[PDB]
């Protein structure tokens, strides 16, 4: 189920069969700050959600899923314009690995210095790769004005993002690029649209199920 790297930096836990979440230590701020996406391995190759912290990281990340699984990867999704979403953009750019976003992330990326990424996502998309069925949801502004959620039908598997705080997160954290008086509806919008979650990813922490939703609701108040 749970698998290292080299330096520990980089971690990869089984959810299930062809499903995976990925989780990079950072080095700004605290002292560790562990992000989380996922790793989606399809017949057509492996799909990534979320890159990592830099281009450093997103290389190795890469390669430890492409060397472990045996296949490229081929697309990733960008679920909001912050350092450790998109990092890695030039990585992706460069090996030619298609980097969805949605236009508002796209625009955001631009503003800050980043590469661009495809901007392609609109408020639901509905993608396939190979025999994996991937769903992406913008449910309007809260951990940021962009963040999007991703959908994964087949299992009733929700990769919250940012926008979802994990147990341990016992405060909101940065907030500078969010919308607090929106982040309720944004989170009532998720909750409206999945009823049925087997599991949540959060932006960061333990993987948990509709209740990092409410958590997140709660941390609102
Ligand atoms: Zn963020």
């Amino acid at each position: 189920t749970v698998i290292k790297n080299e330096t520990g930096t980089i971690s990869i836990s089984q959810l299930n069969k062809n499903v995976w979440v990925h989780t990079e230590l950072g080095s700004f701020n605290g002292e560790a700050v562990p992000s989380n996406g996922l790793v989606l391995n399809t017949s057509k190759g492996l799909v990534l959600v979320d890159s990592s912290w830099d281009d450093k990281l997103t290389k190795e990340l890469i390669e430890m899923v492409e060397k472990k699984f045996q296949k490229r990867v081929t697309d990733v999704i960008i679920t909001h314009a912050h350092a450790d979403r998109i990092g890695g953009i030039k990585t992706l750019k460069e090996r030619g690995i298609k980097a969805h976003s949605t236009a508002l992330t796209a625009e955001l990326a631009k503003k800050n210095g980043y590469e661009e990424p495809l901007g392609d996502l609109q408020t639901v998309t509905n993608l396939k790769f190979g025999n994996m069925k991937v769903e992406t949801f913008y449910p309007g502004k809260g951990h940021t004005e962009d963040n999007i959620v991703v959908w994964l039908p087949q299992y009733n598997i929700l990769v919250g993002g940012s926008l979802v705080k994990s147990t341990s997160a016992k405060d909101l954290g940065n907030v500078a690029d969010a919308y607090v008086n929106e982040w309720s509806t944004s989170i009532e919008n998720v909750l409206k649209r999945y009823r049925n979650i087997n599991a949540v990813v959060p932006g960061h922490g333990e993987v948990g199920d509709k209740g990092l939703l409410l958590h997140t609701l709660d941390l609102l108040k």
